[PDB]
C-alpha cells in the first residue's frame, strides 16, 4: 500500500503511438508489449506473422493454452481485427509477482488495427465485461487478475508525454503525485463513465447545459490520445479558444485536425492559448472538484509542428491521454471511483502547472448525466 518501486516506470511509449506494458504469455513464458487501453475490455494479441509486427504469440509453443473453439469480429470507426479464444498464463513482469490463467484473443486477421513503425503487438482492455467482446461473459483480464489472486481492486497510471510512464497495478504510489487526490463517481462500470458538470476555458464557463458536456457519455480512455468533445460543445470550445488566443491566427482547418501549425524551435506561443478546466462529479452531494489542463496537452508535437488534440465526437467526451498525460489517475474499481492528482512528472511551463483543486459548490449535477 502505497509504495511500489517495482512498478515505476514500468511504461514505454512513442509520442502517438500509445503507452505500453511488457506481459509474458503461456509456457515458457512469450514476452509482449501491450498497449495499456482503458477504453476496451479485450485481452487481444498478434498470433500471427504480420509485417509491422516485432513478435507475436505462438500458440503452439505453449502448454499452458487451451482452446475455446471460438471465435470473435471486432470492427471499430476505422479498422477491424478477428481473432481466435482461448485461455492462458498471463504474467507482467514489472507488476505484481503473480501468474493468471487470462482469457486471450490470438488476432489471426486485422485491418488498420497494428501500427506500421510502432513496438507493441497488443492490447490490454482494462474497462468492464459489459463492453467485452463477443459479450460480457468473456472475462477481462483485470477480473480474472483480482479473482484469482490477492491483488486488490484498482491499478492507477501515471502517463508522461521517447515517452514513459507507470502502471501500479493493485495501489497507488505516492511519489507519482503532489498534493491530494480528488475522486469522481463511476457511473456505470462498462467504460470508465465519469459525469462532467462544468467547463472553463481560461476561467470563463462555457455556460452550456451540462447534459451536453456528457452527450451521451464522458469516459477515461487511455488508447484514445486527443481530447475528444461532443460536436455542439467542441464548437462551443474551439470558438472560445478561438477568442481566447485570437492575438495570434491559423488557418480554419487547423481546428479540424486537418493541418498542422508550426512555430519556431524555442519559441511556442504556449501563453497566448488558455488553460481548460473540467469540473467533475465529486464523492458528495452538491459538491465538485475541478483538472485544469495546459495547451501543452492540447498542442501535441508532430514529427516544430505540433496537432491540435482537441476533436469534436459522436460517441461523447473521451479524456484521452491528452488530459491524462497531465494526472495521476487511479481506477478505483473497489469503490466505484477515480482518482485525480497533479502528476509528478506532467509537461508545463514556467507560468502556469496543471491542477486539481476542490471542492466547489454545484447543484443539480445529476441533470448532467444523459441517459
Ligand atoms: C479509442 N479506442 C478504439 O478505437 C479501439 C481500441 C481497442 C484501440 C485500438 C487500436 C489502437 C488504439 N489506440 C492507439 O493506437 C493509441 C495511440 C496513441 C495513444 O496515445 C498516445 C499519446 F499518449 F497520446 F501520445 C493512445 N492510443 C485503441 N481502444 C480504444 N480506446
Ligand atoms: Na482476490
Ligand atoms: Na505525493
Amino acid at each position: 500500500r502505497g509504495s511500489f518501486v517495482e512498478m515505476v516506470d514500468n511504461l514505454r511509449g512513442k509520442s502517438g503511438q500509445g503507452y505500453y506494458v511488457e506481459m509474458t504469455v503461456g509456457s515458457p513464458p512469450q514476452t509482449l508489449n501491450i498497449l495499456v487501453d482503458t477504453g476496451s475490455s479485450n485481452f487481444a494479441v498478434g498470433a500471427a506473422p504480420h509485417p509491422f509486427l516485432h513478435r507475436y504469440y505462438q500458440r503452439q509453443l505453449s502448454s499452458t493454452y487451451r482452446d475455446l473453439r471460438k471465435g470473435v469480429y471486432v470492427p471499430y470507426t476505422q479498422g477491424k481485427w478477428e481473432g481466435e479464444l482461448g485461455t492462458d498464463l498471463v504474467s507482467i513482469p514489472h507488476g505484481p509477482n503473480v501468474t493468471v490463467r487470462a482469457n486471450i484473443a490470438a488476432i489471426t486477421e486485422s485491418d488498420k488495427f497494428f501500427i506500421n513503425g510502432s513496438n507493441w503487438e497488443g492490447i490490454l482492455g482494462l474497462a468492464y465485461a459489459e463492453i467485452a467482446r463477443p459479450d460480457d461473459s468473456l472475462e477481462p483480464f483485470f477480473d480474472s487478475l483480482v479473482k484469482q489472486t490477492h491483488v486488490p481492486n484498482l491499478f492507477s497510471l501515471q502517463l508522461c508525454g521517447s515517452v514513459g510512464g507507470s502502471m501500479i497495478i493493485g495501489g497507488i504510489d505516492h511519489s507519482l503525485y503532489t498534493g491530494s487526490l480528488w475522486y469522481t463517481p463511476i457511473r456505470r462500470e462498462w467504460y470508465y463513465e465519469v459525469i462532467i458538470v462544468r467547463v472553463e476555458i481560461n476561467g470563463q464557463d462555457l455556460k452550456m447545459d451540462c447534459k451536453e458536456y456528457n452527450y451521451d457519455k464522458s469516459i477515461v480512455d487511455s488508447g484514445t490520445t486527443n481530447l475528444r468533445l461532443p460536436k455542439k460543445v467542441f464548437e462551443a470550445a474551439v470558438a472560445s479558444i478561438k477568442a481566447a488566443s485570437s492575438t495570434e491566427k491559423f488557418p480554419d482547418g487547423f481546428w479540424l485536425g486537418e493541418q498542422l501549425v508550426c512555430w519556431q524551435a524555442g519559441t511556442t506561443p504556449w501563453n497566448i492559448f488558455p488553460v481548460i478546466s473540467l469540473y467533475l462529479m465529486g464523492e458528495v452531494t452538491n459538491q465538485s472538484f475541478r483538472i485544469t489542463i495546459l495547451p501543452q496537452q492540447y498542442l501535441r508535437p508532430v514529427e516544430d509542428c505540433y496537432k491540435f488534440a482537441i476533436s469534436q465526437s459522436s460517441t461523447g467526451t473521451v479524456m484521452g491521454a491528452v488530459i491524462m498525460e497531465g494526472f495521476y489517475v487511479v481506477f478505483d474499481r473497489a469503490r466505484k471511483r477515480i482518482g485525480f492528482a497533479v502528476s509528478a512528472c506532467h509537461v508545463h511551463d514556467e507560468f502556469r502547472t496543471a491542477a486539481v483543486e476542490g471542492p466547489f459548490v454545484t447543484l443539480d449535477m445529476e441533470d448532467c448525466g444523459y441517459n
